[PDB]
């Protein structure tokens, strides 16, 4: 346990069963009255944020989170299989927990945030590069006057690429967003 005065950006705790990370903290008193802490958080598995107030002397549930290198290995039905590049145990984890799974090649190597001793998220870096395997060649646009062509990635996802990219070319994708961003 730890007192909400000691929360600071980057702690994180578990609350109402979920897991968070501060983000933004506050620790204010004003003349006779009680001091009080205003802190928002950001989940580290789902997508939710929350702000909470607390009174100066109240605790939190602090947890310990390391985050290490793992590689991806294949797929296997909904999971995908993961080596820990430092101490080798291979981990079965749910697409959902995979930010921009669809962009993840074979070999590929994402940071998982780990939580008693198992992955709750793996991310890979903002910017990856994957080849094109299959857009129409040349001007062949989708559209008469868009300047974009989908394309399909060597994993399989499709993503919209200017007119110039050809098949086989490597082009950066944002795993964030999942669009195109350049070429390699």
């Amino acid at each position: 346990m730890i007192s909400v005065t000691d929360l600071r950006p980057g702690t994180k705790v578990k609350m109402d069963g979920g897991l968070w990370e501060c983000v933004e903290y506050q620790h204010q008193k004003l003349g006779r009255g009680g001091a009080k802490v205003v802190a928002k958080f950001k989940n580290l598995e789902t997508g939710a944020t929350v702000e909470r107030t607390f009174n100066s002397g109240e605790k939190l549930e602090d947890i310990y989170v390391e985050t290490r290198e793992l590689q991806y290995l294949y797929p296997e039905g909904e999971e995908m299989v993961f080596m820990d590049l430092e101490t080798y145990e291979q981990f079965a984890v749910p697409r959902s927990r995979v930010v921009g799974a669809e962009f993840f090649k074979e070999g590929m190597t994402a940071l998982g945030d780990m939580y008693e001793g198992q992955p709750i998220k793996v991310t890979p870096p903002t910017v990856v590069e994957l080849k094109v395997v299959d857009t129409p060649p040349g001007v062949r646009g989708d559209t008469v006057s868009g300047g974009s062509k989908p394309a399909t990635l060597e994993t399989g996802a499709v993503v919209q690429v200017p007119l110039f990219v050809e098949p086989g070319e490597v082009i950066k994708v944002d795993t964030r967003t999942g669009e195109y961003v350049g070429r390699a």
